[PDB]
């Protein structure tokens, strides 16, 4: 719910945007 942080980690050589809602992570 408080979401941000979770998905910006990704971004080592592949993945970025979204959140998703609470849930969170790569994938594209």
């Amino acid at each position: 719910v408080g979401c941000e942080e979770c998905p910006m980690h990704c971004k080592g050589k592949n993945a970025n945007p979204t959140c998703d809602d609470g849930v969170c992570n790569c994938n594209v």
